[PDB]
């Protein structure tokens, strides 16, 4: 289970299970990626087509 999430023209992609800070707010969830052990990577990403499996993990409706 990977999200593809190319910035530009490099193609990166962001564990579901490392990112470990996450808290919504505003449209474009922010979220820190831990990628350097002290660096720690972050970005965002809109809400227009989130993975199914990231909606049902956070949103635990039933």
């Amino acid at each position: 289970a990977t999200v593809k999430f190319k910035y530009k023209g490099e193609e990166l992609q962001v564990d579901i299970s490392k990112i470990k800070k996450v808290w919504r707010v505003g449209k474009m969830i922010s979220f820190t990626y831990d990628e350097g052990g002290g660096k720690t990577g972050r970005g965002a990403v809109s809400e227009k087509d989130a993975p199914k499996e990231l909606l049902q993990m956070l949103e635990k409706q039933k």
